[PDB]
């Protein structure tokens, strides 16, 4: 491989959900702020996003994390997150991945740090055992006990809540919450999403409810909390979902079922788990989400100019 | 644990070739080695081919010394559910990987699998040709009622896997239509099962092929293939293209030696041809692979998914 563009990346996952941290070989995006860099990326280097995050090198679940020098001097790195369709702002699981990646590279040590994104700087903490805690945006419940009739299923009740995204959170599912049921769970949650849209059920100020969360239990009779989360691309979250867990904490807090400072353990569909807690803040809560990430590969992505899909498979 | 791998794709369908770091499987025949991999080292299959490192589309290709001294390598192919025998797109990937590593040069070569040695040829321009197993049509004009689409007619054919092959498509054959095409072909599969329609000896028909045309008005042949785990093949599908050649042959639509150009859902293409063989045909399939990454897989003992995510 001498004929090929090389991109150095470290892959990890955060409770099952993958992050690809880009270390070297990426074109320079200029000396503007991170949002200016994100727009330069979008306008002039979009083929690089697809090369890294779309098939065949990436997938529908992959988030890329491009490291850049921080412009906020209180931050240990800047980052731009992206995926197989476009560019993100903040990304919880990806931030946990970035933190653990930097730690494994020897670039940061345990303690408090900050991560700068195009839409602001996120506070994080790295524990001696590698646990990463992140501060989620303020979360709250917009409506409780909303009912929608779901074709092929029946009446479904849930809460509408903001965790940094809009969620409909229901306790009802037509099967066990396990990986073996993902296709059925995906179809069911997609039907809920469509039914909500058709019924005109939205978040505040007409916000589209584009995340669906089933808040149930692990199917081992333990009664442990487990969720399933359908993300906007019709892909399920392999992790317990930071924003979705934060939205759940907001509902627990509003119902008086979880106290300030009290720990909440949330499994996701794979049985991996996040820890959540909150402090009361305004009309809602300030959530703190803790999770683990593990490095899965160190790679040189190789881009062969003769490859018809050199820059990724794109419809 | 560190595992050295080279990732490639063949017409869009990925292969992960394992070069170093994999446990020794012992000195028996390759089929014994595969059985030892299955019984004693199955966590390594999932670590390499399941999420988070792998995917529903990923085939792993473990290189090991051949027992056939005329072969340039032995290989065991596997995926996120189990073990394979032969693998067309994977073999194209292995050949191009060996070539890019400088271990073989253009010309004829042989690749030993647990179920036989496969003859291959690497052209100067990088095209790899492989011999597919004998292929034949089992049943012509099989038909199922598919909710929402009425009656769907097709052939049941063997290309190394069982295929139902229909010319009936519900929409254009493009990547933008993959969800719709997946739903349609899944419904076909379920209807065949419900009806008790099988291949020879009750063989489950677990691959569904739409044989149609490109949506760009070119008239070019293009397919969509649903694989057993309900993922579509990103490539034109070697065994599925071979099964198509067998039907063309049986209907006298393709002559021995005549080239057949087959696009898959992404518009990438394989070339097929055949010569007659017993009740069927001996197909030859050609395509291209490109290297996409060189990687060290890293397995952290503390990682709950160290050895992959498994149902
Ligand atoms: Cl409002």
């Amino acid at each position: 491989f001498q004929s090929m563009h090389t991109i150095d990346v470290i892959d990890s996952h955060t409770a099952g959900e993958p992050t690809r941290v880009v270390l070297a070989g990426f074109p320079d995006l200029g000396d503007g702020d991170l949002a200016q860099c994100r727009e330069r990326f979008r306008s002039d280097f979009d083929h690089w996003r697809s090369a890294i995050a779309c098939e065949p090198r990436g997938s529908d679940t992959m988030v890329g994390a491009l490291l850049l020098p921080p412009r906020d001097p209180s931050a240990c790195t800047g980052v731009i997150f992206f995926n197989n369709v476009g560019y993100l702002g903040m990304c919880g699981h990806g931030t946990i991945g970035v933190v653990r990646t930097l730690a494994e590279l020897g670039r940061i040590a345990p303690g408090q740090h900050r991560i700068e994104t195009p839409v602001g700087t996120v506070g994080v903490a790295l524990a001696d055992d590698g646990t990463v805690s992140i501060d989620n945006v303020e979360s709250y419940r917009h409506a409780a006990g909303v009912e929608v009739d779901v074709p092929g299923h029946g009446r479904v009740r849930g809460d509408v809540a903001w965790g940094g995204n809009w969620f409909f959170i229901t306790e009802q599912a037509p099967c066990a919450l396990g990986l073996a049921q993902q296709r059925e769970l995906t179809a069911y949650t997609e039907a809920i999403r469509l039914a909500l849209e058709a019924a005109g059920i939205t978040g505040e100020a007409g916000g589209e409810i584009d995340h669906i969360e089933i808040s149930g239990v692990a199917p081992d009779g333990s009664g442990a909390a487990r969720n399933f989360v359908l993300c906007p691309g019709l892909a399920y979250d392999r992790s317990p979902c930071g924003t979705g867990t934060s939205a759940k904490l907001a509902c627990l807090a509003a119902d008086g079922k979880l106290a300030e400072g009290e720990r909440w353990l949330q499994q996701g569909i794979l049985g991996s788990a996040f820890e959540g807690s909150y402090r009361h803040s305004g009309r809602g809560i300030a959530p703190r989400i803790s999770g683990h990430a593990f490095i899965t590969a160190r790679s040189q992505l190789l881009i062969d100019p003769a490859d018809p899909f050199a820059w990724g498979i794109v419809a």
